[PDB]
């Protein structure tokens, strides 16, 4: 949509897990998040547009009183984090006495101002209970930076006093965790309640059908501002993570075109998701996009139908997608291929306008926005000649910028959060001229190199691999994981490239497992030419709903032996399971490398 908080928010935090020290995130990441959400102090309108953008999508109403009230609490953690803020910044190159040292009781204002700030935003709704539920999936996105903000001051509380120990001190640790279990649990809770919401809600508009459009894009506004934010989380855990890390977010999101003036609203809403959406795969690169023109020369062409080209993570095989649309047999092949380290940030389309009629409302151009990470470089995609005379649309896709503005929308080559990664559609030849588009965005904090560093834990989700046995498959994340998790029954490889130096880990996995203690799953990791590791994984739910696995859901193993590896070298990470317990299943999410040479 139209705001660049959300996917601010989420890059400073992404980029804020790079060290560790004393002063945590908050100096820095702080001196980010303040100006982007206060930039009028404790009387800014960030939440106001938070809550209304999400009550603007939903389309249901309660009095606005309820979203000042919301903007006039939340407004308050201004003060209180620009005091610790500053004491903070006032205690690093300052002086360092014990006086301006004393930031204990600062942390201590904060720690408090967010126990009450924030059951405050909750429990100020409409009597009504679901009237209730409204208000709060409402105010979620709101509610989201509020816990972050506050699992910051913590996760910096917690390394704050774990310096002082070395040449009240009071412990926060297991409030630390605590904190990032609830507020994982609760933003994932209320972000159903949202999508069981309007999934459950008949649409007047659409003649009573449910709105799937709706549901996509409460689901891409708030995966950006909540779900990305969630999946992060886990980093301010201290105990796991002591150094800093390097994560990602592997999860597609949506935007569609042609959805009001075309027939296929009317159609289940389960049938629309099928075939507007991709099934949970292993991350996938787009190589190319190939859309076919028709033969004809004159004026008012279009593209017919269109197939992608892709790759999974350093796999030197390129895979191609389903010919979506009507393709005709004597049509011509207009393609538009990208290389490593090239993709699409930001693009243009120009498509026929049916007039709501059943006529072709297909793509006849394209302006595609491409990085290659030193300039922007526009290419163009036409079906035939550029003349048009039948009326047409236009419309602009991508994602908002991911870092706060300097030097068509916001991306610019050196500042893009989204990439391009797929472009489906729906069209049923043999009854309708119509056609939907959706394309596929996945998080430019993807690596394509699978890249292990040194001096630091490198987070690799599962997803990043690019071989997948059989009898295993990709199934849907829970909400908090920032992407989909593998299934994994026998086998699956994900490669590696590691950095220009020299040095030796322990590879760990967070991995979500039920069976017994009787019934391990056992997993067997082969380094060719370096290392064979295995191992007993324990269980750590239970029963058979991965779909809603909780934060506790998951934990983490890691193998004994220690690995080495030379500068840039290409790594093979095979995984195989030997277990029999076949009904013990095990849900793979992260695969982590941790530095054990400084």
């Amino acid at each position: 949509g139209e705001l660049s908080a959300y996917t601010i928010v989420v890059g400073t935090v992404l980029t804020g897990f790079g060290f560790t020290t004393p002063l945590g995130l908050a100096l820095i990441g702080f001196g980010t998040l303040i100006p982007v959400l206060f930039p009028a102090q404790d009387q800014s309108n960030t939440w106001s547009d938070f809550i209304t953008q999400t009550k603007n999508i939903i389309k249901k109403e309660i009095a606005s009183t309820y979203i000042s009230n919301a903007n006039k609490i939340l407004n308050r953690s201004f003060n209180v984090i620009s005091t610790y803020h500053n004491h903070l910044k006032t205690w690093e190159n300052n002086p360092n006495p014990q006086n301006t040292q004393d930031v204990r009781t600062q942390i201590q204002l904060v720690h408090y101002h967010f126990q009450n700030v924030i059951p405050e935003l909750v429990n100020s709704c409409p009597p009504n209970p679901s009237d209730c539920d409204y208000y709060n999936i409402l105010v979620l996105s709101s509610y989201a930076q509020a816990a972050n903000l506050h699992l910051t001051v913590l996760n910096q509380a917690v390394k704050f006093e774990a310096y002082l120990k070395n040449n009240t001190a009071i412990d926060y640790y297991p409030v630390l965790t605590k904190a990032i279990e609830d507020y994982t649990n609760y933003c994932v809770t209320t972000y159903k309640k949202g999508l069981n919401l309007i999934k459950t809600t008949p649409d007047s508009n659409l003649d009573g059908n449910i709105n799937w459009n709706t549901y996509n894009t409460y689901r891409t506004k708030m995966t950006t501002a909540v779900l990305d934010l969630v999946a992060l989380f886990p980093n301010y855990d201290v105990g796991k993570y002591p150094i800093g890390v390097q994560s990602e977010l592997t999860r597609e999101i949506y935007q569609v075109l042609n959805f009001e003036e075309s027939p296929y609203k009317y159609y289940d809403f389960q049938y629309q998701e099928d075939s507007l959406t991709r099934r949970p795969h292993l991350f996938t690169w787009l190589d190319s996009l190939n859309f076919y023109e028709k033969a004809q020369t004159t004026p008012n062409n279009f593209f017919t139908s269109h197939y992608n080209m892709f790759h999974y993570t350093l796999d030197n095989i390129s895979q191609k997608s389903s010919v979506f649309g009507n393709h005709n047999v004597t049509d011509k092949l207009k393609s538009l291929g990208l290389a490593t380290n090239i993709y699409i940030f930001l693009l243009n389309v120009i498509s026929l306008d049916n007039k709501y009629l059943n006529d072709y409302n297909n793509i006849s151009k394209m302006d595609f926005f491409i990085t290659n990470g030193t300039r922007l470089l526009e290419k163009e995609l036409t079906a035939g000649s550029g003349q048009i005379t039948y009326d047409v649309n236009k419309n602009i896709f991508g994602l908002p910028i991911l870092k706060r503005r300097e030097e068509t929308l916001f991306p610019t080559y050196d500042n893009y959060s989204h990439i391009l990664s797929f472009i489906k559609s729906l069209s049923i030849p043999a009854t309708y001229k119509t056609q939907v588009y959706t394309f596929a965005w996945t998080h430019s904090s993807v690596d394509p190199k699978n890249t292990i560093y040194t001096h630091l834990t490198t987070q690799i989700p599962a997803v990043k691999a690019n071989s997948l046995g059989t009898a295993s498959k990709v199934v849907q994340g829970p909400g908090h994981t920032g992407g989909d998790l593998i299934d994994f029954k026998d086998h699956f490889k994900i490669t590696c490239q590691h950095s220009n130096f020299q040095q030796s880990y322990f590879i760990r996995i967070r991995y979500a497992s039920n069976g017994s203690a009787n019934t391990r799953a056992v997993i067997n990791l082969s380094i060719p030419g370096v290392a064979e590791l295995g191992m007993a994984l324990n269980p750590t739910f239970s029963g058979t709903d991965y779909t809603n696995l909780k934060y506790k859901d998951f934990q983490y193993l890691e193998f004994s032996n220690e690995v080495k590896f030379a500068p840039n070298q290409n790594i093979s990470l095979v995984f195989n399971r030997s277990d029999v317990y076949t009904n013990t299943t095990v849900l793979i999410d992260k695969i982590e490398f941790l530095p054990i040479t400084r």
